[PDB]
């Protein structure tokens, strides 16, 4: 999508792994999807690094309507979780100089139930635009044809262009379409700055592996058409939560950057480790994430329960991903000529190599004659700089 | 089995899931099976206060074996590998106060493919009594019937008696039955101190909800079995590896106490974070799981993405261990009457609770009529402790 927005990849945060759909704020008043989670998150992104690491946009996702619409037809937010409303809600987000993203759905209903936006797409890009919204996801619940989940998701988008306003736009176009026909992706992003390909994400290593499954399995479809203002989104970080391991969370890290991905954590800011915060907030992990070049990476090898994933950056650097994929055992070792890394050029005649995760070393001076040998943990990974000597 | 031991579930470390059979030494010389590698665990076991918390058996798996038998038609160590012996071995882990315990297999060949002991029952437990192995762990690989898997197992059961030597008595049996016929756990219990029931497990959360739900589906079947001197294993504990999730490894621990499982750490004690060594060497923990009452808990409810476990302790006490199953989303509220737990007598007339996992808090006297609320993570456990009191406040 050429708005001029998305030229890397967009980081923020996104209530929905976490949160979810919680509406008990009787009982559950600092848990439930609410004007105050969104303001203290706010503040943590602020004053605990989020926002200087890169991590901009505040999102509200599904469960934030009123049950129906306005007297005009307009969405609105929840009289009583939300009583202040979006407007006010987004003034606050950018007092702090972050943005405010919002959800909305293609069909007549979003997948919890509440009121889509079928029929209403030029109302409700007017009512984002007009209440300060920055990003807005767009779902693809309760749609009865192919021809309305298209011509709602290009509808959508040209109304967004017609308010004027800079509005991050991300669809799950792609998903809702896949079980029946292949989605056309240079149309797609035409569209949309980035676009749900897969199953929605959960707190668990099995949803991790399927993810990655999938986009090395449909690599030659999806991997070109990503770069600056379009990007595939393998959905929301779930680092930080409680189903990942630590190298399981190093492991999503480290290909969310290798797949230039949008970086959306969904996680309580209030309750994070401090290493999984660190590992959240690498600058040099982010850096391949948000590089300018914007070339999505992809799956080199794979075989004898590794993979080996690798990604083109600015300047003749090239990041390269290790994963042991064997879950039995302990630290194995993986070797790899150099010269076949970074299409045979990232080492050529040298370049010198710094391991990244999970520990920053420097490695030195690789020859293009050189093997490079590893030992990654089980479900683990191993991220990698190459500088070419120039 | 009735040697006069594992009165509670035997504890200690076994090589398998972290290591395996690395053969290469030149390659991987700090996880290939080797002495070397035994004799720094057993320093570390008592230099780390593994000793200390109760894990006493420091246990070769497989892979150990020369290639084939001696002339005296006996097994022998690699030579390479294991230069100095098994006598030897077990002389340095004996100096550490600690126990050896040994591998084999009932059929042709151990499941790497070395020496198995069919044909030489008697003479393999009188090497490894002379040798000072105080506990044999005998797979069930390359045995063709019923007939030789069930005679083979009694055999040696009754061979390692005849050497006079107390030695713990570990068997695969059940296991390797289920392709035939379900076992007779009666008959396995007259023979073996405890038995492996389900597939081997892995470093994943996978393997621990596989071994959770398979334990549960058959409770009716395996429960009451168990008791001082025959247990069921559900194999080893891969807290402090890598496939676990903090929670996940909490929910590993708080149910193998459950269990009455045996306690067989599989990890490499020379690189383990605090908070593994920490939840693996919790005292009040491991103290459930060698409650001399030794009566194995058993799934209580079941519904909602939630598990509900316990066991009866000695003196009216129960243990009681809450599991949430959604694998997305935040801590889920669960509540439950305290007079539906520990069978209406936890609580009656009145109880005192003290949660132990995630972390320990006293949650204060409850009455019969009462009603527990706790809060528990996605994939995590909550782990609590009740003691029966007349007490009220
Ligand atoms: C070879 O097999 C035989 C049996 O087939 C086995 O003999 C058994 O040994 C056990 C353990 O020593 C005996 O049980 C003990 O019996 C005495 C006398 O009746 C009791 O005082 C003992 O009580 C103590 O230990 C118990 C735990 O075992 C505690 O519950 C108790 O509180 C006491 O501390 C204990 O019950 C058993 O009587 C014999 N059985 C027979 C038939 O002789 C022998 O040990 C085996 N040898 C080897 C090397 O495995
Ligand atoms: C509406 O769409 C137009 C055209 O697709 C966008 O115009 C582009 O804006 C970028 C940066 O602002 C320029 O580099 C391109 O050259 C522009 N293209 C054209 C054809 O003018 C415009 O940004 C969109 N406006 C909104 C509010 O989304
Ligand atoms: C996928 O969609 C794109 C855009 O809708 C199609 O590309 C257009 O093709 C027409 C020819 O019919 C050209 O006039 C346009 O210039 C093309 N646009 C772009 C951006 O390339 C493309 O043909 C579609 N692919 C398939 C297989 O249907
Ligand atoms: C919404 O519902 C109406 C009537 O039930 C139907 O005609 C229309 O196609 C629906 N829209 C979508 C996107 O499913
Ligand atoms: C071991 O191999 C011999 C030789 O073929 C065979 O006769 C015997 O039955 C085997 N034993 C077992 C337990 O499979
Ligand atoms: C199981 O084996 C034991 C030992 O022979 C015997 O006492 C018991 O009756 C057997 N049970 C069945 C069901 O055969
Ligand atoms: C099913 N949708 C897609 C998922 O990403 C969330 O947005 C959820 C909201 O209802
Ligand atoms: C397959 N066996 C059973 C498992 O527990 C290990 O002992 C392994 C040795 O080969």
């Amino acid at each position: 999508l050429d708005n001029g927005l998305a030229r890397t990849p967009t980081m923020g945060w996104l209530h929905w792994e976490r949160f979810m759909c919680n509406l008990d704020c009787q009982e559950e008043p600092d848990s439930c999807i609410s004007e105050k989670l969104f303001m203290e998150m706010a503040e943590l992104m602020v004053s605990e690094g989020w926002k200087d690491a890169g991590y901009e946009y505040l999102c509200i996702d599904d469960c934030w309507m009123a049950p129906q619409r306005d007297s005009e037809g307009r969405l609105q937010a929840d009289p009583q979780r939300f009583p202040h409303g979006i407007r006010q809600l987004a003034n606050y987000v950018h007092s702090k100089g972050l943005k405010l993203g919002i959800y909305a759905d293609v069909g007549n209903k979003t997948c919890a139930g509440f009121p889509g936006s079928f029929g209403y797409y030029d109302i409700d890009a007017q009512t984002f635009a007009d209440w300060g919204v920055d990003l807005l996801k767009f779902d693809g619940c309760y749609c009865d044809s192919l021809e309305n989940l298209a011509d709602g998701y290009k509808h959508m988008s040209l109304a967004l262009n017609r308010t004027g306003r800079s509005i991050v736009y991300s669809c799950e176009w792609p998903l809702y379409m896949w079980p029946f026909q292949k989605p056309n992706y240079t149309e797609i992003r035409q569209y949309c700055n980035h676009w749900r390909n897969f199953a929605d994400i959960d707190d668990s290593w099995k949803s991790i592996k399927s993810i990655l499954d999938w986009t090395s399995f449909n690599q030659e479809r999806i991997v070109d058409v990503a770069g600056p203002g379009g990007w595939n989104d393998p959905d929301m970080l779930v680092i930080g939560n409680f189903g990942l391991s630590w190298n399981q969370q190093v492991t999503q890290m480290a290909l969310w950057a290798i797949m230039a991905a949008p970086l959306f954590m969904s996680n309580d800011l209030r309750h994070i480790s401090p290493q999984a915060k660190a590992l959240l907030q690498d600058k040099d992990v982010i850096a391949i994430n948000q590089d300018p070049l914007g070339k999505q990476g992809y799956q080199l090898r794979q075989g004898d329960n590794f993979e080996v994933w690798e990604r083109p950056l600015s300047g003749l650097a090239w990041a390269v991903a290790m994963i042991n994929r064997q879950e039995i055992g302990g630290p194995r070792s993986y070797t790899i000529a150099v010269a076949s890394l970074g299409k045979g050029v990232a080492c050529n005649p040298a370049c010198f190599i710094t391991q990244l995760l999970p520990v920053k070393r420097k490695l030195g001076f690789y020859e293009w004659t050189s093997r490079l040998r590893s030992h990654i943990n089980p479900t683990g990974t191993v991220l990698l700089q190459l500088e070419n000597t120039m």
